[PDB]
């Protein structure tokens, strides 16, 4: 059902990426430009999961390359993780989305949890293909994605958790989204920060 028979039957990451342009497991491939694969290599111990491409990411065709990508430098850098090392994908890889009239760019829409499913055979080859030490989780959608919809990001806050059908049964880590630490008032960005960057240090310490 849904993204699996799009995908191949390889895991060499060029050869999927190209085979997620062809996706048509839901609906979100009509209006996206592009599917947005994830970037980095296979020998990364670290994998990163958003929720899906941005405006700026469906057109660059990389992920977390705007302001919450920015932000989440910041946070790697304070944890002292080279974002080069880290595999870095999201739960939905055709970006969802909407224009309101003087809008300045185009705003994400939530995937439903139907789009989630459908798209998790990506990342269930992506986990395959990278064999990752730790799988960091972005914000609700990608947590839920992996530890079940009715999961609760906020509630689980430094803890390393393991679920049994993850493949390879890395250790899972799940954090706020890098998007919720841009506005709200600066102590609690600044509190927030250092809990991202907290959180970020418990997955490199795996
Ligand atoms: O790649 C991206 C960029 C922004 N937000 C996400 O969840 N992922
Ligand atoms: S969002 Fe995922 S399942 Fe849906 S069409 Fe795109 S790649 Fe396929």
């Amino acid at each position: 059902a849904g993204a699996q028979d799009f995908v191949p039957h390889t895991a060499d990451l060029a050869e999927l990426a190209a085979a997620a342009g062809e996706c048509r497991g839901c609906g979100l491939y009509r209006d996206a430009t592009q599917a947005v694969f994830g970037a980095g290599g296979r020998s990364a111990r670290i994998m990163m999961i958003g929720e899906q491409p941005g405006d700026k990411e469906d057109l660059a065709g990389l992920p977390f390359v705007g302001p919450a990508g920015r932000l989440l430098d910041r946070a790697l850098e304070a944890a002292d993780i080279d974002r080069d090392a880290l595999y870095v994908t999201n739960a939905v890889k055709h970006f969802k989305f909407t224009r309101a009239a003087g809008g300045k760019r185009r705003i994400s829409k939530t995937p439903s949890r139907t789009e989630v499913v459908a798209c998790r055979p990506w990342l269930i080859a992506e986990m395959t293909s990278v064999e990752p030490d730790v799988v960091v989780l972005l914000g609700a959608t990608a947590a839920k994605a992996l530890l079940g919809n009715d999961f609760r990001v906020t509630q689980h806050r430094g803890e390393v958790l393991h679920v049994d059908d993850v493949p390879g049964d890395p250790a899972l880590v799940a954090t706020v989204h890098p998007s919720s630490l841009l506005a709200g008032p600066k102590e609690e960005r600044e509190s927030a920060f250092a809990g991202l960057v907290d959180d970020l240090r418990v997955a490199a310490d795996v």
